[PDB]
């Protein structure tokens, strides 16, 4: 497979889905230990955030925000904490084509700190946002 598509935190990159008929564009920046409580929810370790834009370049696009991880260089993962408390989350809400919508993802790190995001869909990893 040619996924993932790989690029730098900071940077929005372009994925066309043939199959959904849709182009989008995903930026991932400012990684980085929050401050924010989530919760009622079960933190074991350190609440991790990034900030998420997505950009609906064609087509109307649903953002699968619980395709977001948060991984270390040798690759251990943590997953998003889709959707759900979170403070200034990312709305899940539809977006039509030319439109954006920006918000926080969080994660909960309970081993080395991430220095990467990907977007992962149970088959493949799609993209990557790394220093």
């Amino acid at each position: 497979s040619a996924y993932p598509i790989t690029g730098k935190l900071g940077s929005e990159l372009t994925m066309t889905d043939t199959v959904g008929q849709v182009v989008l564009g995903w930026k991932v920046s400012d990684l980085k230990s929050s401050t924010a409580v989530i919760p009622g929810y079960p933190v074991a370790g350190q609440v991790w955030e990034a900030t998420a834009t997505v950009n609906a370049i064609r087509g109307s696009v649903t953002p699968a925000v619980s395709q977001f991880n948060a991984r270390t260089a040798d690759g251990i993962n943590y997953r998003v904490l889709w959707q759900a408390a979170g403070p200034d989350t990312i709305s899940g809400a539809t977006i039509p084509q030319g439109e954006q919508s920006t918000g926080k993802i969080y994660f909960d790190v309970t081993g080395p700190s991430p220095t990467i995001v990907a977007m992962n869909n149970g088959m493949e990893d799609l993209l990557i946002w790394e220093p």
